[PDB]
């Protein structure tokens, strides 16, 4: 089982679970009008939804859960995943996001709301911090699994003591996944004082995730297109095999 | 810097020195008391905020961007704390105890009300210290809106690594308060990343509660970035 895994098994999984790059819809009319450019990226992140769903199986406990909290946390956690997914792509990229290898966009080439820029702007910001942190790809799947996990879990609520045991094991499993993190720093050699400090500075990070989320979950539901968001149906469907 | 000097625990009483009181509703509609009790609460949480050890090291711009971006996060996560020893209920004020159902007859603010007993819960399963609370509350503070600065000029730029580096003050002040309570350290590092990552949740709630705000007209009880600064500068 998941909580038995060390470190080192935790990191394995975490690594070999990770799911393909995918590219956008190849050669789009240029340059994009504002419905063109969330057209390509509705199916780019339509595309990747099915991959995350293997992606998530293959995370140490999961599947450990009810097929409810399963979806629960996918429906929670979807975009976040996502995003932290661009911004780890992004890195190397100083001012541009790359959605797809095919997808590179600056600030101003696709066409956006201005409630649009500012997350550009804060996608773009959160790439620039891991940057300069230095982030490792090792520490990137756990931040990842991470989200998963920890996204829609306080908001199981709750009474049964079914619904305890499925808290009590996630929180479990994110302290394995904590466990992971420090692992890895003091293997490359931080002190303890520096490992600390930077497991707090991946998190917080995390509560920046949550809000570009928060904000671009925001903007899909003012959309009269019924859908982008996949629902609760769907990501069941999607989790039986 | 003085701030970055203080040791854990004088980060702690300064901090526990600077907590706001417990102020009452006056009239113990629900939009009518979290408004009466937010605007008295928004003078006390300026106050408090101007004492964290580094925040007035700032400019005065970054100290309302800052508040402009924790102001509810600072508000709800106050009332989770204050809600810890009533499972089931939300203490908005000591005259102002909430059910779920009360929460109810209050419109689209029952999930929210959900999401906030959730936290509250999380906080008693887990013995949350008044200790951490005040460190958890100031890294609201100087997290939630440092992302969105703008950078570009070299004060902004320096405006940031101080943050970064008061918030990392804050880190080893949590540590210290639980090496001291006699946890291990791996629960050293377990306890802290629970307690960073219901932040996530709190940042969530926030987002919800200013979704809701606007889609009840309300939008004017956000206080504005001038409002903010004209507070500040008293
Ligand atoms: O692998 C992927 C696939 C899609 C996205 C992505 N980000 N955003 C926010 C956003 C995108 C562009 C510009 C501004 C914000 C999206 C929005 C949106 F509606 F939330 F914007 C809608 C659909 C997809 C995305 C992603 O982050 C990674
Ligand atoms: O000590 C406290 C604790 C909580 C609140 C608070 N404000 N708001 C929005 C709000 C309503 C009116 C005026 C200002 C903010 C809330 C909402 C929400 F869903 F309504 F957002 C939901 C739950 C709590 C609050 C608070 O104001 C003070």
């Amino acid at each position: 089982l998941a909580l038995s895994l060390t470190a080192d098994q935790m990191v394995s999984a975490l690594l070999d679970a990770e799911p393909p790059i995918l590219y956008s819809e190849y050669d789009p009319t240029r340059p994009f009008s504002e419905a063109s450019m969330m057209g390509l990226l509705t199916n780019l992140a339509d595309r990747e939804l099915v991959h995350m769903i293997n992606w998530a199986k293959r995370v140490p406990g999961f599947v450990d859960l009810t097929r409810h909290d399963q979806v629960h946390l996918l429906e929670c956690a979807w975009l976040e995943i996502l995003m932290i997914g661009l911004v780890w792509r992004s890195m190397e990229h100083p001012g541009k996001l790359l959605f797809a290898p095919n997808l590179l966009l600056d600030r101003n080439q696709g066409k956006c709301v201005e409630g649009m820029v500012e997350i550009f702007d804060m996608l773009l910001a959160t790439s620039s911090r891991f940057r300069m942190m230095n982030l490792q790809g090792e520490e990137f799947v756990c931040l990842k699994s991470i989200i998963l996990l920890n996204s829609g879990v306080y908001t199981f609520l709750s009474s049964t003591l079914k619904s305890l045991e499925e808290k009590d094991h996630i929180h479990r499993v994110l302290d394995k996944i904590t466990d992971t993190l420090i692992h890895l720093m003091a293997k490359a050699g931080l002190t303890l004082q520096q490992q600390h400090q930077r497991l707090a500075q991946l998190l917080l990070i995390l509560s920046h995730i949550r809000h570009m989320s928060n904000k671009g979950m925001e903007h899909l539901y003012s959309m009269k297109c019924k859908n982008v968001v996949p629902s609760y149906d769907l990501l069941l469907e999607m989790l039986d095999a």
